[PDB]
């Protein structure tokens, strides 16, 4: 989960994230019922960390801890392949300006690659990022218990396995917690701290403080919220596509409006980054139906950066983004729409209002709590129309009333599109 840039769509720019993060209450965490909270929970200091597994997430997490000046062991099967893979990663990240030689120097002075466990006995936090094999994970933690100090918090980045199974094998199952970083990890600050049924307040506090010390922004949740992000993403992005085929907007125009609003990157830019084949492979699983722009683009196998052409074009040298004339022909070639879009503000509303509504849809369906969703979106830098203090500036609006009205009005002109059907939880919060 989260390993293919799904949350880049929602990542705020440095400034917008600066301004939006202040409104998250996620630091004020509580476990369910009477299990403990941030007022009554002791955090052990994290002076030393271990990340088990040298895959993409393993490497990305180890980089994050190393960058902060924390002694980090990266425990892998093949130390030599690992150092090689890490070099490719360093080079790719610099090319995106996510890292530079000075920060790589700091990582390297703190990062120790190894395949030996008896190096870990003084580690305060160990996060497993191995293959999704229940028996392997069980034995690995069962293994670490009788070699690590009793204060050691065990993290697992598992997506497909049940956190309680894995704990079901420690003598002390209270120190196992789920920890999800988000790709790309030098860009997205959000981290999910996922509690099991037995996860202790200490484990929670220790993980929280650890993430904070590495300049990440943790949130406490009862399960992984990938489903939520996917749902938000698909609504956001479908709207974004309508701007191209129903209206005459070109990728750089949409993306410019989005980045002007304060997002780090526009949707077409992000889709190219992530590989637009991902979207095709999705409908290849439950076909279909592909919209005019997708239909034609997938034919031409324009998948983004990996195919050097996508919504943009990427020249061969330093792989630099440039506008593409063939893409515009596809756009021009496809009157239309009763819904009015005349200016930049309407463009933003067309994209963001239906995304906000889908969040409320997730809330009322029990997929996510109201508080979790809102803290997450502030942390991402996306923002929210409403916060704990009441109405919140969200573009050229505040609160939910104009949003609710615009959605019902859009539902009038297009009553078949679910994206405009207002949720009861939205009406409620309004
Ligand atoms: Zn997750």
């Amino acid at each position: 989960h989260h390993s293919t840039g799904e949350n880049l769509y929602f990542q705020g720019s440095e400034v917008r994230s600066y301004l939006m993060e202040a409104h998250s209450l996620a630091g004020q965490w509580s476990l369910p019922n009477d299990r403990g909270d941030h007022t009554n929970s002791e955090a052990y200091d994290v002076n030393s960390v271990a990340i088990i597994g040298g895959g993409t997430m393993g490497k990305a997490m180890a980089i994050c801890f190393g960058l902060a000046g924390i002694e980090t062991f990266l425990v892998v099967r093949n130390e030599q392949r690992c150092k090689q893979e890490l070099e490719v990663m360093y080079a790719r990240e610099k090319s995106f300006k996510r890292l530079n030689d000075k920060r790589i120097e700091k990582i390297n002075a703190n990062l120790k690659i190894t395949s030996d466990f008896h190096k870990l006995s003084n580690c305060d936090l160990i996060v497993e990022s191995v293959i999704e094999d229940m028996k392997l994970k069980k034995e690995l933690f069962a293994n670490l218990e009788n070699i690590c100090k009793s204060t050691c918090i065990f993290g697992t980045n598992t997506s497909s396995l049940d956190l309680n199974e894995i704990s079901s094998v420690l003598r002390d199952p209270s120190n196992l917690v789920g920890i999800h970083f988000f790709n790309p990890a030098n860009v997205i600050r959000l981290v999910e701290i996922i509690y099991g049924s037995h996860t202790s307040s200490q484990a929670i506090a220790t993980a929280f403080q650890a993430c904070e010390s590495i300049k990440k922004l943790p949130v406490l949740v009862g399960n992984c919220k990938s489903f939520v992000f996917n749902r938000l993403l698909h609504v956001y992005f479908d709207q974004s596509q309508k701007l191209m085929y129903e209206y005459g907007y070109l990728p750089h125009q949409i993306d410019k409006i989005i980045t002007n609003f304060g997002f780090l990157m526009g949707p077409m830019t992000v889709a190219d980054m992530n590989g637009f084949d991902v979207m095709e492979k999705l409908k290849k699983e439950n076909g279909l139906e592909p919209n005019p722009i997708e239909k034609e683009m997938w034919r031409l196998k324009r998948y983004g950066r990996k195919t050097n052409k996508g919504f943009y074009k990427y020249d061969d040298k330093t792989q630099r983004k440039e506008n593409d004339t063939e893409m515009e022909q596809i756009i021009r070639r496809v009157a239309k729409s009763n819904i009015q879009i005349i200016n930049d503000q309407d463009v933003i509303n067309f994209m963001l209002y239906p995304t906000v509504n889908e969040g409320y849809r997730c809330i009322e369906e029990g997929v996510i709590s109201n508080e979790s969703l809102i803290d997450i979106m502030f942390i991402l830098g996306f923002g929210w129309p409403i916060h704990s203090g009441g109405p919140m500036r969200f573009g050229k609006t505040e609160g939910l009333d104009k949003i609710a009205n615009m959605l019902v009005h859009w539902s009038s002109l297009e009553p078949k599109e679910s994206a405009y059907i207002v949720a009861d939880a939205l009406k409620t919060a309004n």
